[PDB]
């Protein structure tokens, strides 16, 4: 009495006949973007489908005019009952409800709808469309993500970072000079205040973003001045949101020395590093029900991080 | 023996002649936002100023035309030198560079200048002017806040908080029905999860935002659902940024009895509610240095708060 449970959600209504189809983003996280569907007098006779991915699939053979749904990004299914033919041997009808507050409704012209078969539509969020056609739509199911525990990006790599140039732009923050006249040395604080806003993001399509609640759990690009220059860093592996954006005043004290009858110039500036490179990395979707959807995906990602503070000093005779 | 610090910096340059003025932000955080300088022969002959406040002040007596520097949001001094006019009777000349890359030269006229006083300008955010002056500028110096540890909004109320009437949106989560054509009761489980983007903003003057990574210590408005309808409570006070947005998954598992020769409808919802309501409080600035500056502040808080999952059930004999 051991019990299995799957990611992903699917009854299926109808008869028995016609050849089996699989129409679903199982493999990539793509959901059902658009549906054409044709009816005729006792079945459902048609159905065309899209994917966020862009596949486009068309299943039983149209007839007459159809009837169309567009999914926006993030609107998930509500509800969605399925009817048979009342026969057994077809599917009959098709009702969703979306959580833009949508509805659509397809049914078979001629006999009357018998038994309604609603369906758990989990997540609300529809992978595609599962059953069998030929001439007409035999049978059929709308696959959904089952309820979701979390959705992760992990196991994230920056290909290209060892081949990146650092651009970094110098802002100022702020010069001063001191003069000592006097034949001793001199001592001088400083104290520095910079705001800076550090920022991460790593690219997604808009459908999947919109629906779950991405956590990231990745090193990012680091900048730091070091001795020949500026360095490109993958620093260590962290916990972040999908869009990120942090700030702090940065601060430091520095003493400068003036020495005897010498003019000493302070100029203290910060770097700013721009990222924009490419990402790899794994999503892990783990269900309520203790299931897995995994896959690998690719994206940009865009980051905004800041040097130290840099005290530059230089001596003058006066 | 003991060691005094402020948190501001003023070194004031020139003669001793002409009456007093104290033209700054010291009260209210306001920042210098334009400023007009008018020249002579021998004197900086008059200064206008207007501070981020809408303060506007003039020093001396205008004569001939002005120069004009006009400050962005977040445009700090990165360096000031001062001079006399060498007589020692009047401000002679002003020199500043800032942040974005802008610089500023007034002089006097006739006489040449000598001795050049470069100045500290602490954190670069420059509260105004402070000097003597006459027919002319005596004396003047700018005042800057030194460099900043922390600035913290804090002590925040919001007064109509106990006043307002809940408007909350309903977001449709998922709908499913369940009949039971037995004379036994049965358990359906029913698993949710849907994505919840929280947000808290407090306003604030741009100047001084753009500058300082404020911090936010205070309560939030929060919304829930109750027996008696929606309820509006203030928040424990936590951490916050002065923009802030977080998402999350919110999910539940919730188990659906249908009782015997009845079908059950499960409704699951969530209520979003919009804040938007004044807020007071104390903005507290630790510098560097240790010293402190304070000051009330009032503003405009908006915030999206969700309530929990809802669970609705509506049961009909069949
Ligand atoms: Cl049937
Ligand atoms: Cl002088």
């Amino acid at each position: 009495g051991s019990h299995m449970t799957y990611p992903t959600n699917l009854e299926i209504i109808g008869g028995q006949g016609g050849s089996s189809f699989s129409f679903t983003g199982e493999n990539n996280g793509a959901s059902l973007e658009k549906i054409w569907v044709w009816v005729g007098g006792w079945q459902i006779k048609a159905v065309r489908a899209w994917l966020s991915d862009g596949r486009d699939e068309t299943f039983g053979v149209p007839s007459g005019s159809h009837q169309e749904y567009v999914f926006t990004p993030g609107e998930c299914f509500t509800s969605l009952s399925l009817w048979g033919n009342g026969a057994g041997t077809r599917l009959g009808a098709i009702k969703f409800k979306t959580n833009k507050g949508g509805e659509f409704f397809a049914h078979m012209t001629s006999w009357g709808l018998k038994t309604e078969y609603p369906m758990d539509v989990g997540s609300g969020y529809c992978l595609g469309i599962v059953g069998r056609g030929g001439s007409d739509i035999d049978c059929m199911g709308f696959m959904f993500l089952n309820a979701v525990q979390s959705t992760v990006l992990t196991n994230v790599n920056y290909p290209t970072i060892n081949q990146l140039i650092p651009k970094v732009a110098t802002e100022e923050i702020k010069s001063v000079s001191f003069e000592n006249k006097t034949s001793v040395k001199q001592e001088q604080k400083v104290e520095t205040s910079k705001k800076v806003i550090k920022t991460s993001s790593w690219s997604m399509t808009k459908s999947f973003s919109s629906t779950f609640s991405v956590e990231v759990s990745a090193g990012i690009p680091e900048i730091a001045e070091v001795s020949t220059g500026f360095s490109i860093s993958f620093g260590v592996e962290s916990t972040h949101s999908l869009e990120q954006t942090d700030e702090k005043n940065e601060t430091l004290t520095t003493t400068v020395e003036v020495p005897p009858k010498k003019k000493v110039d302070v100029h203290i500036t910060i770097g700013r590093a721009s990222f924009d490179l490419p990402y790899t990395g794994t999503v892990k979707i783990t269900c309520k029900n203790g299931s897995v959807l995994q896959y690998e995906t690719k994206g940009q990602y865009k980051g905004v991080a800041y040097t130290d503070i840099k005290v530059n000093t230089v001596e003058k005779d006066l």
